[PDB]
């Protein structure tokens, strides 16, 4: 019943919709309304996503359950990569499942999917950044062969955090 | 007064890194770990990346002295130097700490205020900075220099969302 393909063009408010509702259902239990609003109102408003949607080196997935989209996936190579940390590098950007899809095995088969996308490439690595302290996903993520090879620090007010960048040869 | 500002000399660098580690320490050590702060330092202040800052021709650094004694940094920038590319004609205020020794005597408004001047004399239209949505105290005194939001940027850390407001000053 499951289906992975490219967002349509005329799936554009479709993909708004999700994206949303995601990141609501990530971030809301944490964070007030108007914090969450701010980042809608910059990353996931229809014209942004329009050129997302056109950009020539940059993928953006539906995963599907029997029609209706349960997920989505973005992936980026070339200029369109968050960072420029690697040559002849692919990145695992976002990758979001609908709460009420969770627990199907759909995460694990979009994710799978990706990785299957970069072998396709012809590039030479694939890569995503996690939180330093999220052991549990670098731990799943060790297990598909990634390794640690660079990190970021900042800070947020009197905090300051790092992520780590992970590589996969293709 | 016992008080000069100017640039950072060449053969400075070591002191350079020597107080920038310091006065990030002071500022954040309390509320992270000693190994989160060294992340930072081996990222953001080996002698190597502040080398190429002091080279920059579209940056400049600053210390301010206490009877000849670095008592702070202050770093500007211009043109392509710039952290993000957000206005026109546009001059930013990146960094300035003052170390704790020498707080409370007036030094830091003396740097913001020589680095208000600078943008002045650049010529440039807007001199802008970042400030955190939560910190209202300094929304507050940057408002009394004329700076006025005109953006933000948001972004997450974990479990957390934060936002940051830019304000610009017409120069």
């Amino acid at each position: 019943q499951v289906e992975i393909r490219k967002v349509n063009q005329d799936e554009l408010s479709l993909l708004q919709k999700i994206a949303i509702q995601t990141f609501r259902e990530t971030f809301a239990f944490d964070n007030t309304a108007e914090q969450l609003q701010n980042f809608f109102d910059e990353a996931y408003t229809l014209s942004v996503l329009k050129l997302e949607l056109d950009d020539k080196e940059s993928e953006t997935y539906f995963i599907l359950m029997s029609g209706k989209a349960a997920g989505f996936l973005k992936v980026n190579w070339g200029s369109s990569q968050t960072e420029q940390v690697l040559e002849d590098a692919f990145e695992i950007q976002r990758l979001y499942i609908l709460k009420a899809y969770q627990g199907l095995g759909l995460g694990k088969q979009l994710f799978e999917f990706a990785l299957e996308r970069a072998q396709i490439s012809g590039l030479s690595w694939v890569w995503l950044g996690v939180w330093e302290k999220n052991v549990k996903a670098q731990l799943l993520y060790a297990k598909y062969g990634f390794e640690q090879f660079s990190k970021h620090s900042f800070f947020v007010g009197n905090k300051v955090d790092t992520d780590w960048l992970l590589k996969k040869s293709l």
